[PDB]
């Protein structure tokens, strides 16, 4: 399904188009697209994982 | 131009001030401003690409 | 507060919730929560700076 939605009351903006979202709360944004490709943002940082991530052309590899 | 809109029928979510864009379709989800800068999140990872990119101030240069 | 608007005439989208936001002017696009957590994109490039920044596990540290 689809929903793009702007609520405060609690205090959300959402876009999704099935499994692809964008969300954005008072902790922070997040998006996603299925369940490994994820972009966080909050107050104190940034997370970055998918199942293989290229910059530049550079693949980052991960790290356990 | 300026769109911003949401549609199933086919689903996709579109959010666009001249070249900058974000995107949502079932395949994932784009950020782009103009024709080389690019974030691609998709099932299966991310690519990043920018004529300069920097991370915490350190620049990630070109792989080809 | 929370505000997600779309504006031609003076061009920008914006989506935000208390100290998350993202805009999109035709400069490029902004991605922030709170002061020092920020994703900007612009024609030349990304540039990518939080508290804590983590790619695939592995923490990119800063750079002056």
């Amino acid at each position: 399904g689809t929903i793009a939605g702007s609520v405060h009351v609690i205090k959300e903006i959402m876009l999704a188009v099935e499994e692809s979202k964008i969300a954005l709360t008072p902790d922070g944004i997040q998006l996603q697209v299925g369940e490994s490709t994820v972009i966080r943002l909050s107050k104190d940082g940034i997370t970055i994982v998918g199942g293989s991530v290229f910059i530049n052309g550079l693949e980052h590899h991960h790290h356990h």
